[PDB]
């Protein structure tokens, strides 16, 4: 089985905007868990041919990573904040769902996931 094309990324028939609720999601959010020490699993797609994890995408439907948000962010693909707030979620509660609760890798989200509420708590009000 091969892995499934990436989520779209950038579509010129959505309009655009740039409002500073996106700007921070992608300079301070996204940047900041980009950076964290258990970011690497989270920056590109699964590679579950790579990885040798066949059953990922027959148990992950709405797969998403911090990679697709980086160019969905760069593209503005979002009209909305919650759009990219979304995706995020989309993300840990994947992991969740497809790993075992005791696993190295859901403890690490667990820990990116309390960093970017904490982020997302002081999410700057509208401009
Ligand atoms: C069936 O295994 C999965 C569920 N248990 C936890 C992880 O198990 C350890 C791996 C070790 C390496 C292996 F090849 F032998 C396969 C078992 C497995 N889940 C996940 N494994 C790896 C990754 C990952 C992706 N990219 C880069 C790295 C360094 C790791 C991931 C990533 C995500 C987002 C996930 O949900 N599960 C993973």
């Amino acid at each position: 089985s091969m892995n499934p094309p990436p989520p779209e990324t950038s579509n010129p028939n959505k309009p655009k905007r740039q409002t500073n609720q996106l700007q921070y999601l992608l300079r301070v959010v996204l940047k900041t868990l980009w950076k964290h020490q258990f970011a690497w699993p989270f920056q590109q797609p699964v590679d579950a041919v790579k990885l040798n994890l066949p059953d990922y995408y027959k148990i992950i439907k709405t797969p998403m990573d911090m990679g697709t948000i980086k160019k969905r962010l760069e593209n503005n693909y979002y009209w909305n904040a919650q759009e990219c707030i979304q995706d995020f979620n989309t993300m840990f509660t994947n992991c969740y769902i497809y790993n075992k609760p005791g696993d190295d890798i859901v403890l690490m989200a667990e820990a990116l996931e309390k960093l970017f509420l904490q982020k997302i708590n002081e999410l700057p009000t509208e401009e």
